[PDB]
Formats: C-alpha cells, structure tokens, sequence
C-alpha cells in the first residue's frame, strides 16, 4: 500500500511538494508582425515566429498551514523566472518585437464597455496612439510604461501606468490555495478545495463551468489507471480542464502514461457553451475569451498556432502552421506514484481585433484573433532523481 505519498511533515513527498527538486523551464515565442501598415489597410497579416526566450523557474510553497486533523493543507505557490541566455535564441533586452498595442486595445475595449469612457476618449483624441508598436521582449513580458495608462493613472491612481504580459508575476503566487492531502483517501491527493477563499469560480455562466476540478497540475494522485480522466485547474487559463490517455511512454527507466489535452476542451459545443459570455455565443472551436479574468482586456487564449481549432483561425493569419508534436499539450505521469516525469504545457495568447468607426487607430483592420506570443512550460526528470525513485 502506497500511503506514504501524503502531505505530512515527515514524508519525502511533502518535501518534494514544498520544494520541487525538478527544474521547470518556460520558453517564450513571439509573433513579429511584418506588414503593420497593410494590416491597417485591411490585408491579411503576416507574422514571424521568434524564440525561444528560455527562463528557468524557481518554485516553492509558502504560508504552509495544516488543519482538520491533518486532512487539509493551505499554502501559496511562489514562482520566479531566471533567464538563460545560452538556452535562448537571443537577448530579450535588445531583441525587438513588433506587435499589437495591447494597452490601447485594453482601454478602447474598456471605453466601449463604459469604463472611464470620457477620459479614455479624451486622452486618445489628444495623444494619437499606434495600433502596432515595437518593444523589447523584456518590455512586453515583464512590463513597460505606456502613455495612455500614465495619463489615466493621474486621474485614477488605481489604474497601473505599466503594462506587461507577465507584469509583476515574477517572485509571486496566484492566489491562496487550500489543498487536500491524501490522508482521507489517496484519490483526492493534492486536490484543490478552495481558491482565494471561494469553493468555485463566478465569472462563467453555468455552475458546471465554474467548478474547480482536480489538482493544480504539478502532481496527480497515485495509482493512476489508463481508463480514467484527470482534471486540472490552471489558474492562468481561468477554467478547469481535463486530460485523457494518449499512449504508453518510458522516461528514463520508468513507466509512464502519456496524457494529453484533447480537442473537446476548446470545442464549439454545449458543454463549453457556458464559457462563452454573455449569451452563450462562441467565437469558434479552439479559443477561449478570458477577458473577464484578465481585467477587461480583449485577451483570447488558444493553443500554439491554433492547434485543435477551426481552420479559419489559421487562414486568417499568414504564418500559422500548426502540427501536433510541436504544439500539443502533454504530460507523462508515472502511474504508480502519480509523478510527472516529463511534460510540455503549451498555450498561446491572442488579441481580438476589429474595425471601429469611432477609432481611426483601428483603420480598416479585419475582425480576427491576432496571435502575440505562446509558450512552452516543460519539465524533465533527470537520471539521479529517476534512479532515486526507481528503487521504491
Ligand atoms: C469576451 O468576454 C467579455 C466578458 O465576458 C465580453 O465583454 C462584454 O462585451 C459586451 C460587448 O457588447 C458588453 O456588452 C455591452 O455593454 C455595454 C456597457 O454596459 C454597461 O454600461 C452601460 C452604460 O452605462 C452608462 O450609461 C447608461 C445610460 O446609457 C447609464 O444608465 C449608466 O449610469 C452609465 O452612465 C454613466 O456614464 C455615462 C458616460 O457617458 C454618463 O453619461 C452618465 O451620466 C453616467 O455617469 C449600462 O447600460 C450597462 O448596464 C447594464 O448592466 C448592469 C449590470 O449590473 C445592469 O444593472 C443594468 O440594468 C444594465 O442591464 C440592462 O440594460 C442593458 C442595456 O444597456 C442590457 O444590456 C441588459 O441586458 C439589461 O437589460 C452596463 O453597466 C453596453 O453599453 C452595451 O449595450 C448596448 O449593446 C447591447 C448589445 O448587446 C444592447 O443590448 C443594448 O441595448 C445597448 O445597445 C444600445 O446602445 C448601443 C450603443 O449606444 C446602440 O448601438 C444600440 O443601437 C442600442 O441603442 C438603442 O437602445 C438604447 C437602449 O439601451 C437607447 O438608449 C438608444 O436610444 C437606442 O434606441 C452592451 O450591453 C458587455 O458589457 C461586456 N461584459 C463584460 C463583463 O466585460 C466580450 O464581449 C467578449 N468578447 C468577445 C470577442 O467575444
Ligand atoms: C517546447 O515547445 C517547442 C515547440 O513549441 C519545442 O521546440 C521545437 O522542438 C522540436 C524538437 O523537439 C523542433 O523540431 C525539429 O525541427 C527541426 C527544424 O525543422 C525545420 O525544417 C523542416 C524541414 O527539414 C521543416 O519541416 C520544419 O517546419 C522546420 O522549418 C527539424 O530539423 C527536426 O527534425 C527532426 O525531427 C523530426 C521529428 O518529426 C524528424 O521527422 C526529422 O527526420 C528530424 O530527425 C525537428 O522536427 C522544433 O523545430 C522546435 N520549434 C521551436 C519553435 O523551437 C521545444 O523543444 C519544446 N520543449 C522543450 C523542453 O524545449
Ligand atoms: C521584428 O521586426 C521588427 C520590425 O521589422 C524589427 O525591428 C527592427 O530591427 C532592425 C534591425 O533588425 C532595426 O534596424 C536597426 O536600427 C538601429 C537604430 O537606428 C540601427 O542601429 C541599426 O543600424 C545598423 O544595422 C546593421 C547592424 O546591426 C548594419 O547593417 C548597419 O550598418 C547599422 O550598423 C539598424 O538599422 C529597426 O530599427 C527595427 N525597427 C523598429 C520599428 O523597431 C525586429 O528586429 C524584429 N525582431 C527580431 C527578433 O528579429
Ligand atoms: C467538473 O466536474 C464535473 C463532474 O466531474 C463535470 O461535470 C460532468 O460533466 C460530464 C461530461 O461528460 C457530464 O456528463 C453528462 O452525461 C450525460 C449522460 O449521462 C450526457 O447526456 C451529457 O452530455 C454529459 O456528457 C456530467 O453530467 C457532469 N457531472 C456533474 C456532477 O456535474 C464538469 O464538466 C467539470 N467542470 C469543468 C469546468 O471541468
Ligand atoms: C525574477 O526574480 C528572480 C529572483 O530574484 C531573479 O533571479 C535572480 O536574478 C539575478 C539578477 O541580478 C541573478 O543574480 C540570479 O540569477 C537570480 N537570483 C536568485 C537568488 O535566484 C530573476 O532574474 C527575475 N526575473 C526577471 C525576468 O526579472
Ligand atoms: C457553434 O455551434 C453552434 C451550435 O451548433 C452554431 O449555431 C448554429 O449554427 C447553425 C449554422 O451554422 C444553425 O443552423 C443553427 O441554428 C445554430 N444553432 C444555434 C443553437 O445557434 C454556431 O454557428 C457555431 N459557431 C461557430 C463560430 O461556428
Ligand atoms: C515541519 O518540520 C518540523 C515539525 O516539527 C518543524 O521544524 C518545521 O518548522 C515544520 N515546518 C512546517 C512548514 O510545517
Ligand atoms: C475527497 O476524498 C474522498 C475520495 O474521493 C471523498 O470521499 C471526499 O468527499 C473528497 N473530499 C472533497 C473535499 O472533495
Ligand atoms: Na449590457
Ligand atoms: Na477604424
């Protein structure tokens, strides 16, 4: 019986959960817009993939507190990103990327939703902004000071003058989780019970879609069987998902089940209609409008190169060539212990753009989901730790 895989102060499983020994790497890839003026004149966008920009992660748990006679545990998961120049295609503090002006699109979308409408319209009218802007990779990723945000900031101090895809996400966590250890049962090991105090979400339509299912995805319950389905809640993705068995794999000298994210997760279906806000009206198979949880910005999640998506999402942006092996999302789990031996968590950030008559910033741009940057967050078990695990 494997009941030593339980988060108790004394077991080695707890120490690995507290301080993950395996290094995790996130790699950023950007889409450099080659014809901005022609896009504003209503022509088909043309982009170039640029990457990787590889960062090593520093993971740990903090504010660790037990409870309920040892059945529950609460903590926060801090995550930092240390840059690796030699594992990267270039220096991000020099390498420039030309892409959409996300701050102006954000505040344009705010104004259309009547949030600081007069102030935004006034500033935009006085200070002309460009729809396409060029910044360094370090700026786009970890923040830069924007004009319009700075002007709004003087009127509304709560509004940040700086914008970045991962702004202030270095050396920080993503809410206060409370997990469930495997004391009551091994099946509900590292299972999330609440997040930021609440037992479920409240920005999707159906109660079904707002449920917090499964684990964070850093580990799974022991003794996994081929037939079952594993639920994951990635906070950044703003919904629970699930992964199904694909095929058999061996990592080092260890057995592993290859579990992937299936097409059903972002499919245009009734099960996923609840995610399509407001009136159950969806953009199409293979995307997720996450504007509600990204503070009103017109941000659309997808898989890299619109993998597992409607063909028209690929035809809209010249430069998207999706294949399985490069863009799928998979995880190799040791069935016995439920430990991730290898994985590639991959997702893409897009921006919803459309022509506006009230705005000449938009020109005559087409209505489309415009890709900005996607990543590969990956892990791989090394020989020393694998051989350590192999013994048990
Ligand atoms: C992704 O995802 C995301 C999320 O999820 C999303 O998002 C979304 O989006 C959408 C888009 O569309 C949106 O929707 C929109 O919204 C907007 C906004 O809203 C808001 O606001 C408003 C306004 O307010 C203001 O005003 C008023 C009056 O007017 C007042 O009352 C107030 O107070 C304010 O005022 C202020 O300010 C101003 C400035 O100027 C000044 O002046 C003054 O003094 C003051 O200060 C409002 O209205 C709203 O409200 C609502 O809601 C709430 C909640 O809480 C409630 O409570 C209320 O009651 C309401 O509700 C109700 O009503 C409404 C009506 O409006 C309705 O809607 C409902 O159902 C109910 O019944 C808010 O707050 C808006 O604006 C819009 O609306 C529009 O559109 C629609 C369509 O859908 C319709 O339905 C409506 O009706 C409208 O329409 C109209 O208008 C327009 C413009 O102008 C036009 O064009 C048309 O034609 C029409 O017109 C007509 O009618 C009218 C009546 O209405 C009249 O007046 C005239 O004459 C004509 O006849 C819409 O709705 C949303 O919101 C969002 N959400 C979020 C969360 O974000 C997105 O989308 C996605 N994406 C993708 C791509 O997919
Ligand atoms: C994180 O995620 C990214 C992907 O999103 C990974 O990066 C990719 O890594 C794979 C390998 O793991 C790379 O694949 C290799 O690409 C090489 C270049 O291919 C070019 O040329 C061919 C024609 O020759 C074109 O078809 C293609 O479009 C490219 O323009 C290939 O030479 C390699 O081929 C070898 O493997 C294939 C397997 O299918 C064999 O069939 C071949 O015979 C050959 O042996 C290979 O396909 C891919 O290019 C990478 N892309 C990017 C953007 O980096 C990361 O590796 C991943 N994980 C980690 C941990 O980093
Ligand atoms: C993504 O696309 C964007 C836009 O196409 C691209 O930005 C551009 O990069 C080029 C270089 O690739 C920049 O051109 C340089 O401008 C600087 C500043 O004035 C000059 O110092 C440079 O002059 C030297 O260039 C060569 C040596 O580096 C020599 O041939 C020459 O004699 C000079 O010594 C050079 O002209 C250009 O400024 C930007 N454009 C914008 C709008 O920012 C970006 O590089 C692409 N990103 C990636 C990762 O490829
Ligand atoms: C969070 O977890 C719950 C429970 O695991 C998920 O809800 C379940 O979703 C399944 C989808 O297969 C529902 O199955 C249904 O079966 C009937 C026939 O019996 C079929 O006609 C339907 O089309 C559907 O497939 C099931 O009812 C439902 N169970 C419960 C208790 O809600 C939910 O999807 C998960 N949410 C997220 C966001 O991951
Ligand atoms: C995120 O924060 C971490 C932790 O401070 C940074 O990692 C350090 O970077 C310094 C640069 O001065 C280096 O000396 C070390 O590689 C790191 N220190 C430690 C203790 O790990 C990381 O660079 C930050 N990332 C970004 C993008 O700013
Ligand atoms: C996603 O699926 C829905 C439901 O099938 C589509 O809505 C249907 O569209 C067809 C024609 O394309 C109509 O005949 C039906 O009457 C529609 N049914 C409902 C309930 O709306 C919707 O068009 C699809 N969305 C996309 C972007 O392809
Ligand atoms: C766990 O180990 C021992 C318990 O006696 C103690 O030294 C340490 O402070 C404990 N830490 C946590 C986070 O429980
Ligand atoms: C998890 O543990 C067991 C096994 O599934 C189950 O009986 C219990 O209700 C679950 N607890 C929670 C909080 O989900
Ligand atoms: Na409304
Ligand atoms: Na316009």
């Amino acid at each position: 019986i494997e009941k030593k895989i339980v988060l108790r102060n004394g077991t080695e499983a707890f120490d690995s959960w507290e301080k993950p020994p395996l290094p995790v790497y996130t790699q950023f890839y950007f889409f450099n817009v080659t014809n901005p003026e022609e896009i504003l004149r209503g022509e088909t966008p043309r982009v170039e993939e640029v990457g990787p920009y590889t960062y090593r992660e520093l993971r740990n748990k903090a504010n660790i507190q037990f409870g309920d006679n040892g059945t529950t545990i609460s903590a926060v998961s801090n995550k930092a990103y240390v840059f690796e120049r030699d594992q990267s295609v270039g220096d991000p503090k020099i390498d420039l990327i030309r892409t959409l002006n996300i701050p102006v699109l954000t505040v344009i979308e705010w104004s259309q939703v009547h949030f600081l409408r007069e102030i935004i319209e006034a500033m935009l009218k006085a200070y002309q902004q460009k729809l396409f802007v060029t910044h360094t990779v370090d700026e786009l990723l970890w923040g830069y000071k924007d004009e319009i945000l700075s002007l709004i900031h003087v009127f509304r101090p709560d509004i940040s003058p700086y914008f970045g895809l991962f702004y202030e996400k270095n050396g920080t966590n993503d809410g206060d989780y409370v997990f469930l250890t495997g004391e009551d049962s091994y099946l509900n090991f590292t299972k999330i019970v609440e997040w930021n105090g609440k037992t479920s979400l409240d920005w999707w339509i159906t109660d079904k879609c707002n449920m917090i299912n499964g684990t964070d995805g850093d580990s799974f319950h022991p003794l996994i069987t081929k037939d079952e389905v594993l639920y994951v809640f990635p906070s950044d993705f703003c919904r629970s998902v699930y992964i199904t068995f694909s095929d058999y794999e061996s990592v080092q000298g260890l057995p592993a089940f290859r579990y992937k994210v299936p097409a059903e997760i972002l499919a245009n279906t009734s099960d996923n209609a609840g995610f399509c806000i407001p009136e159950g009206n969806c953009l199409g198979s293979g995307v997720l409008n996450v504007s509600i949880c990204k503070n009103g910005a017109p941000i659309i999640m997808s898989f890299p190169h619109f993998y597992q998506a409607d063909e028209r999402f690929v035809s809209a942006i010249e430069g998207m060539h999706p294949n399985q092996e490069d863009h799928e999302t998979f995880v190799d789990i040791n069935p016995l212990t439920g430990i991730i031996l290898k994985a590639a968590k991959r997702f893409q950030i897009n921006i919803y753009v459309k022509k506006l008559d009230d705005f000449v910033e938009t020109g005559d741009i087409r209505t489309m989901v415009f890709p900005v940057m996607y990543l590969n967050e990956s892990v791989h078990i090394d020989k020393e730790t694998a051989s350590r695990l192999k013994s048990m």
